[PDB]
């Protein structure tokens, strides 16, 4: 029985909203090929209920998911089962807008009403992208996309595949991309995201690189084609002994697909790289490019 | 895998509804008891898709279900599970408003506006009545209450087990009132293949129903208490409908059908209103009866309506 039971409204209505959406297709059939409509299309539903099951749904409120086909199917090509996905989402409230499902596999991010008409605008590129590379990228994985309506306020939401570990504690994150650097605050933070220079002067590489380059440049070249900027590379780094105080360093390379051993020859950690914010050319791609080909030795 | 596949919009829209509902529902724990808003209640859904799912299902459709909550329990009380309902409705198709799911277990009616208000004039009155009479009754076992909307048109449905059996088939059918003014059936209605034959119709046939005493007394004291709980709502004009099932006509239809390629046994819990002739009657018959159609006056109506019940059977 998923009760949707939830820390705000808006949770409680993702995730009906994601349950419900997911039945549906159940009950769709799998299609020869993705349609040109299927990009341009959307399912909504609008409820109003009186004295009913409003112990946590709001009585009223709207949901919408923007290209349904589409985002079923790159979550195929991306090795995801939309029985898993559900349940990620509804068998327990997200965590703490930028959010977690309770088992961390999927992060939901709020974002605006433009980055729903830019992804509109990459999506058919982008889909087709995700097949001729296989679903083997380190762009963002999209799964879903959708807009809630809760109290008259409409809300957007993207699905991503999270880039850390579901399972390993992160315990030093860098954001990369002039300079920038991290602020004398977000320094006093529990995890910071560092930035490019506190990296440099830190003086920090990876021991690992083939796939992560030959992969990074497609990439980012596919991004710059594009026209897109501003685009990281999110970096995160579990050290093995900090929490060795079932295994330490173990995990499931099907699941955390971003995750990265330590070569045998390294002062022991895992690594989870992968490039995050592209919604908004190659001068951007191949400095981005370069910066991070010299973190790998 | 559902398709709601459907020969119209509306009955589509009908099965998506009833399994939409069953699921939603499926997440709402069973009360301990019913409270005075699950009275008052509904459940509202308005679709909009655009380019998506349309092979079956309009693109645009409103669903509407009446007071959720009591009609579940209304179904536990009728021993009707919720996953059988829904299947039965969602599986295939319903076939011909006045519609029955495929496999003939419940019966879907197209109503009136009055009617729904009707039904919740009398929906507490009638649930006690159910709950106190611990489900056997000739009244209507009402299990669900509708409104769809399809291409801006609105229609109302109410949900109801079958009088008939789901299974064995009905040679000839009565709709009775009692009424001193004259009811049969037309030339027109008569020319029918299973026809509605009414009062007089039954009359002149010298028509009766042998049930022997212990099935009699069963059936009057339901049908006695049925009637006086219409009599003191304001309601009329309902009927006794009349099923009978011939054992040996089947017996021979069935063996055509296994020629051109048990008997008169019924499960009660199942065929609800289904008594077998007297172990001593001519032919061996099936009898289904029921009281429909409850949505001079009420109580000189039921007393003309319950003498002339009463003088139906033997
Ligand atoms: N655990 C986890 N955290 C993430 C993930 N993606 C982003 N974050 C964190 O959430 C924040 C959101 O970053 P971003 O997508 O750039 O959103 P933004 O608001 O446009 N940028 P900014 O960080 O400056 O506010 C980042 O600081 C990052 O640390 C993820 O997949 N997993
Ligand atoms: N006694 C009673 N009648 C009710 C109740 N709910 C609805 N009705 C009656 O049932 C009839 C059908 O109502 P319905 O078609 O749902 O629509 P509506 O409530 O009129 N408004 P709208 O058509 O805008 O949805 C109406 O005549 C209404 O008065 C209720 O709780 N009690
Ligand atoms: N198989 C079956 N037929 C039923 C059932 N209830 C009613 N009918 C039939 O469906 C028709 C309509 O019955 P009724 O409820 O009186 O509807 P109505 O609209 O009030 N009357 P009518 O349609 O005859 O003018 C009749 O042919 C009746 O015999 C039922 O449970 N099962
Ligand atoms: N009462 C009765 N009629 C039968 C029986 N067998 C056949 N008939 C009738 O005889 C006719 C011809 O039968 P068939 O051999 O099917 O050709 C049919 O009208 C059929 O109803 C039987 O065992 N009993």
């Amino acid at each position: 029985v998923k009760l949707f039971r939830a820390s705000e409204p808006i949770l409680s209505v993702l995730m009906w909203g994601v349950n419900h959406t997911i039945n549906e297709l159940s009950n769709v059939p799998v299609p020869v090929m993705l349609m040109p409509d299927d990009f341009k299309a959307y399912s909504k539903i609008k409820v109003d209920n009186h004295l009913f099951n409003k112990e946590n749904l709001p009585s009223r409120f709207k949901f919408k998911e923007y290209c349904p086909m589409v985002f079923r199917n790159l979550r195929e090509r991306f090795g995801i089962d939309d029985q898993d996905y559900q349940n990620s989402v509804t068998r327990s409230a997200p965590i703490n807008r930028f959010l977690t499902t309770y088992d961390r596999r999927f992060v939901i991010k709020t974002v605006s009403s433009e980055d729903v008409a830019e992804m509109h605008n990459i999506l058919k590129k982008y889909h087709q992208f995700i097949v001729e590379c296989h679903g083997n990228t380190l762009l963002p994985q999209f799964l879903g996309m959708y807009r809630l309506t809760v109290d008259g306020v409409e809300t957007y939401m993207v699905v991503t595949r999270n880039v850390f570990s579901h399972r390993l504690t992160v315990h030093r994150k860098y954001d990369l991309k002039v300079a920038r650097e991290a602020s004398d605050k977000e320094k006093a933070k529990d995890l910071p995201t560092f930035k490019d220079n506190d990296f440099l002067n830190e003086g920090q590489k990876l021991h690992v690189k083939k796939n992560f380059l030959e992969k990074l440049k497609r990439d980012v070249e596919f991004l710059a084609q594009l026209k897109i900027m501003d685009y990281s590379l999110l970096v995160g780094i579990h050290d093995v002994d900090r929490a060795e105080q079932f295994g330490p360093g173990e995990f499931d390379p099907s699941v955390d697909v971003y995750a990265m051993k330590s070569h045998e020859s390294s002062p022991k950690e895992v690594y989870f790289m992968a490039i995050i914010d592209i919604l908004t050319p190659e001068q951007y791609s191949k400095r981005f490019n370069e910066f991070m080909s010299n973190i790998l030795t």
